[PDB]
């Protein structure tokens, strides 16, 4: 297509514009005072929240030129959230904040990419004051105040995620889905357990929770799908005249096997469990692996030549108890040699720390947690779905912000910490004066989240600024009660990562934006 | 799609309007002098209807913002109705109430977000006090009431509720369907029946009702198919031999199998009837063997390692009476176990416990019934297809109405008991003063479904509302009758579940949509 | 129903009171007081309030009765 090219000052306005739109449909929803936006759908009720990317995501705009400019800083918003999962809207207030000002400078006839350099040069330095400032968050107390405040200050949310914290453990996961009634609720899975329902419903041994409950069995893993009774008679057979039940978690079990199998507990001749192997492909012969070691067993693989029928007692787990039902499978303490657990632990710990992607570190931290401490599941309790969808959102991302703040730290909310480190910064030149006004326009919008905090409460930010500006520390507003004092000590606390991200990101893309001097794009 | 953005007090008067179209066709059928809307259809004749949820779902409008208005309001009208089948309406009405005052407070320079914890908290306590309000409907008397007024006033529809709930017990099930001619019918099955022919028309052994009627019979459950006369040989002797008909219910009988059995009646060897198994798939044996229990007989299942051939009289069920026609086989009191059947009930009826879904539930409280209670079926009668639609939704409304009366308990209707309550919560405050406004906008939209009616009646809502306010515990206004008295006495009551979800869900929708500040949808 | 409402009160409330009472018994929009609106000093001579009816009735009756108007061409 023939193209629309616009040079200097006239490519700028219009990316303004643009970045304008965007920045302000954002800024709506920052602080406690904030509010929500209500983004359409062609698909059913419209969606109405307060989360920053969310909005960012869709903004479009009909000005060609307008929109690349929104297309733009949306980045800045999308990126602080895969990063951290929160400060988005602050980090697309920065950016609106570094743009507006070093635009300013650009038209005062100064260079832009010096203008660059200083914002550059003021934000590296900015990231080394936030790393000074931050300390640890690591009691139940300072978790469950990140988790509140990033919930919009969800006293309830902030509490459960530290509670589930506090049970997983440290590599243990946390997950949240839509609750079934009112209320918040969180479960948290003892020991041991994967997806997956007996393929034999006339074994249930207690009718009253229509499940299994073996008591202290067997365990045959076998990594080969299972068809045939042969195979199994050597070893069933051992079993049988052992006393104790059987569980046999195969890559299936079906035909004749399935069936008799069935009749052989029927009868009382032995208890025998079948369910299918947890995962699929690569993953399962993997995780089938995990259970071995849990229990002290042998995983007869077919594969590496082993006969199903030639295995003894010797291969075979063992557990304390075992628990099955239509869904799921729980094996209760397996024998489990101490030192090969968490050797085999320390071993898929580090299967992580070289793990080329955000998928192959998810299921291993997953199977860590089944294998070391556990996992909790969050349910967000919702009158209605308008409702859910809003407050699964912010029960996540809490979820992530205490994340962050447990391998960050956390430094003081109502973006005090930002303005701190802008005085701390009071003294910071670069190689020339344009890399002077440069680093100037990054301090001054440091300001900024501060100052929309206070103007979406409906006060004078430049009062609050003004007095703010005039303590030290964590001095802070606390635009949730108007009135000013110790961050820290009222519990509003960011997570060091995030304050740090949204600076990063931001400066990152309004860095390279305020450095157009031509746009092409397509013809209206 | 470029978008179109609106902000603040623009993108709230839109959506308002949205609320508002909707509201207002919803409204116009609210209580006993309700009327009707007119629902258009591509389809074929249009849709008359009182039915608030109805008109909701049908609201759409051009003005894209004004759209996203309706369509989130339309939620809580349809909750409402997953709920409760009822109230839907009142909902819609309430959630108009809740927004326009909100919004109104919002102009005032209110903070939303404390607006709407005022609202929430308002609501919290509104329910408990509800919860205190609420009397046990438990009496004919009191369920033909809240059928009754359910129905807009039909005393018909009422009787004929409580008396179907009379017979079919309280776990017995319901359902509603299209009648023959212009007056309503109750249909009342006992005992055990499920929708199954015979497979051989030539075995009817009284051409009268064109239906098999086999005494004192035996029974043979086979979860397996027939085709072959062989596998039945061993046991079709052995009742032969005894004297005593027999039913078969197979997965199917086909071939020579059923060819033989038609010659072996036809000439006076053996009586016996074959009828196909009620249902399909996994629930087909699920159900086989809830008539094993029954008439004390032993599921002849291939999969569980046995064959048909070596079944005896043993395994095989017995009834007083069987009847079948070419649609449906009736088993009239079986043998049955006395103990074993309540046992097998109370394992069903926890099955529905941990049912985790609506189907799952359904097909549940379906067996428990044939198994327990019996089976009742309501006709409608219509003289027209606009009649019979309109009609057939209402005696609908009124079942679910009734069955939310008997677990939950009934207030007082005409909008009574929301009207009480709010009295009851004159002195509920919050953190706050906006919070305080934000509980005051609550309870002023409490008297909102006592208005409507009153205005529907083309009287001063504010009038009676006044008056009705100025008495005590259930005075109200009897609109059909134009006076006041005790509502209970008049037997105008709500199920206490939907007065509690309109009140929880058109808050819970209200309560954000009062906090945008920002919209976001397509270009026109 | 107009005064009240000019007052910024609910026409219907004040109404339906009103209508509960006797002779002259009334409103007082000023005062927003009850009372015997002779007492309390708000009047209309006989004539006037006659008249006005009157003649509002005929317009009305006049109107209700015509079936053509004639005029110049805009
Ligand atoms: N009581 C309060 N007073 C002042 N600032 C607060 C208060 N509560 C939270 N904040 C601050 O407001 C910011 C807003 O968070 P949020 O609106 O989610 O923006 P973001 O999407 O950028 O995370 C947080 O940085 C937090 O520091
Ligand atoms: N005789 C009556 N006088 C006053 N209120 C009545 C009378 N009959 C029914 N009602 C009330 O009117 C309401 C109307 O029910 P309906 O029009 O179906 O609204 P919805 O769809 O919200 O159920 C019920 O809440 C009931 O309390
Ligand atoms: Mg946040
Ligand atoms: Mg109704």
């Amino acid at each position: 297509a023939a193209k629309d090219v616009k040079f200097g000052n006239d490519a700028r306005v219009k990316m303004l514009r643009g970045v304008n739109v965007l920045a302000d449909a954002v800024k709506v929803t920052l602080g406690p005072k904030g509010r929500n936006v209500v983004l359409d759908k062609s698909f059913g009720a419209p969606t109405i929240t307060k989360d920053g990317v969310s909005v960012a995501r869709e903004i479009e705009l009909e000005d060609k030129f307008e929109n690349m400019g929104a297309q733009m800083v949306k980045e800045v918003a999308s990126k602080a959230n895969d990063a951290a999962g929160d400060g988005t809207t602050t980090a697309t207030v920065l950016a609106q904040a570094i743009i507006t000002e070093g635009l300013k400078a650009v038209a005062a006839g100064m260079n832009p990419m010096d203008l660059k350099r200083g914002i550059d040069k003021a934000v590296t330095a900015a990231v080394e004051e936030l790393k000074a400032l931050s300390v640890p968050c690591s009691d139940s107390k300072a978790i469950a105040q990140v988790g509140t405040i990033s919930a919009n200050s969800d006293e309830t949310v902030g509490k459960l995620i530290a509670e589930a914290m506090d049970k997983v453990g440290k590599e243990g996961v946390i997950t949240v889905e839509d609750g079934t009634g009112l209320q918040d609720e969180l479960d948290v899975v003892e020991g041991m357990q994967f997806d997956r329902g007996y393929l034999s419903p006339y074994f249930i041994n207690k009718p009253e929770t229509g499940a299994v409950e073996l008591e202290s069995p067997f365990i045959l893993l076998a990594d080969k799908k299972i068809s045939n009774i042969r195979e199994m008679l050597p070893v069933l057979e051992a079993v049988a005249k052992a006393g104790k039940p059987l569980l046999i978690i195969a890559e299936d079990v079906e035909g004749e096997a399935l069936a008799t199998l069935v009749v052989n507990t029927m009868r009382g001749i032995v208890k025998v469990a079948a369910v299918k192997a947890p995962g699929f492909g690569d993953r399962r012969k993997a995780m089938l692996q995990d259970i071995a070691t849990l229990t002290g067993g042998t995983v007869i693989s077919e594969e590496i030549g082993m006969e199903l029928e030639k295995a003894t007692l010797e291969d075979l787990g063992q557990a304390k108890r075992v628990v099955i039902n239509k869904d799921t499978t729980t094996i209760i303490d397996g024998v489990g040699e101490e030192a090969a657990i968490q050797g085999r632990v320390a071993q898929i710990r580090q299967q992580i720390e070289e793990a080329t992607s955000d998928y192959d570190r998810e299921k291993l931290q997953e199977r860590v947690a089944k294998l070391a401490g556990g996992v909790a599941v969050i349910k967000v309790g919702a009158a209605t779905e308008v409702e859910m969808k809003e407050k699964k959102a912010r029960v996540e991302d809490a979820l992530h912000a205490t994340r962050a703040a447990v391998e960050e730290g956390v430094v003081a909310g109502g973006g005090v910490a930002l303005i701190r480190v802008a005085s701390k910064l009071a003294d910071l030149r670069g190689q020339n004066e344009d890399q002077n006004v440069g680093i100037k326009v990054a301090l001054r919008a440091m300001e900024a989240p501060l100052r929309q905090i206070v103007l979406n409460c409906g006060e004078e930010p430049s009062v609050v600024a003004n007095t703010v500006k005039g303590g030290d520390g964590n001095y802070g507003y606390n635009a949730a009660t108007e009135e000013y004092g110790n961050m820290i000590d009222m519990g509003i606390l960011d997570p060091t990562k995030v304050t740090r991200s949204a600076l990063q990101y931001a400066a990152s893309v309004a860095g390279l934006m305020i450095t157009t001097e031509c746009m092409v794009t397509d013809l209206p």
